[PDB]
């Protein structure tokens, strides 16, 4: 079967990081959007006009909004784009056949917003040379962030060839986790997010998504289905382009 | 020796052009800096912004600026990146090393700053599915363009593999050649950008830029050194990125 894939992208990252996965898909017939989300990639909005990770993930409602009736699409969003789809679930759940999450955060319907970004922050709590910055938006304090160069190479891109770590410092934009904005938002629900098919794509070669925090998401909210790609790194999409085609194609056969 | 080379991406591009590149010359023991233009890759500016090359070339002029007494760099101009070139050595003569012209225009001293553009629209006058439109800027009427994905494929990218057209894809933005604007320009000064040393590579297998042209721009103005490369295609930094750090490696070895 066929199916109209939307790739999301991560914070501070944009459309880009899909470039290999794309063609791939496309190759196998599929329809595939990858989009810019708010002040990301080439989005002509900087991040302090953000204030909250809904504003953030405005392209994405905007695309799905447009889909006519009918059309649904497989949602694959990638290490925080996971936050993106339960937004975009509790508007368009009717739209959504089925979310992948791609060493992804996996929200739930059970604990604030924030909870599993709080859990990260746990497991991954240094940075390494990223750097930080606050801004106001609507009355509150936003903390923003600029992925430092050896965390990109170490952690993010750890296995990645040199031309894509250098995309990456060359992309690479100032965003936030919008985690304390996160910590007041109304809970995801359970008629909307909570109803869509969920699929779970990890590495346990992931160096900043760490295993003790993907096994934690995975007890924590039992997803549909859970696929473990062997080897590579967190990002899979430039590591493992073949297994995730193979996977993508795979839940295209399995949920419409 | 090593040098600096200051990697100058074309209009509608940006500085991941040269991220294949830009690692190869690092590997090389040289210092390398890719710029995003105005309105260009992730430059915040929108290209309506933007009312002249001079304007255009705004990032590259601070750069220059930037650079402490004494230190000479490399420039490395591919396709409209020539007029860029001309701009900066009119300024900041006196700290280029020399200037490579890469699949480039090449613009001279004795006709008109517009003159190899309207050469260029006469040798290549259909752009295939590229879209134009006009904006205003400092009481001048501007033609912007968005490449077309079309022209892309077949002419620009012909032998890139897909995951390096879907970056073009992804990444070219609306630009302008301000062919209006060059046109009533002061013409390029002998002291400045006459006087600096020009390398032209090329090659013949060139799909926008054809031989017709870029031979034609040769005789017009005779370069201190041609390189031709055989076999790729317009992005010799994609197709043949080995042989252009080759050429370059010489190139510091030889001016400095």
């Amino acid at each position: 079967a066929f199916a109209h894939f939307v790739l999301i992208h991560t914070i501070c990252h944009g459309a880009w990081i899909w470039h290999k996965l794309k063609p791939l898909l496309e190759a196998l017939g599929h329809k595939v959007t990858a989009l810019d989300l708010a002040a990301s990639g080439v989005d002509p909005r900087q991040i302090e006009e953000i204030g909250s990770f809904d504003e953030y993930s405005e392209p994405l409602l905007t695309f799905l909004e447009a889909l006519p009736p009918g059309e649904k699409v497989i949602l694959v969003g990638e290490s925080c784009g996971g936050l993106n789809i339960a937004i975009a679930a509790d508007k368009y759940c009717e739209k959504i056949a089925a979310a992948v999450f791609h060493n992804s955060v996996l929200p739930d319907t059970e604990h604030c917003p924030s909870y599993v970004v709080d859990k990260l922050m746990e497991v991954f709590p240094d940075w390494k040379d990223t750097t930080y910055f606050t801004y106001t938006k609507d009355g509150k304090e936003i903390t923003g962030l600029k992925l430092g160069f050896t965390l990109l190479r170490e952690n993010l891109y750890t296995l990645c060839g040199p031309e894509e770590y250098e995309l990456a410092k060359m992309l690479t934009r100032k965003g936030s986790l919008f985690q304390n904005i996160l910590a007041k938002r109304p809970f995801f629900t359970k008629e909307g997010y909570g109803s869509i098919k969920k699929i779970y794509v990890w590495t346990d070669q992931d160096e900043i998504f760490l295993p003790e925090f993907q096994l934690w998401q995975i007890e924590n909210y039992k997803p549909d289905k859970v696929y473990k790609v062997e080897g590579g790194d967190h990002k899979l999409q430039l590591t493992k382009t073949k297994e995730i085609a193979e996977i993508l194609q795979e839940v295209a056969d399995t949920y419409n």
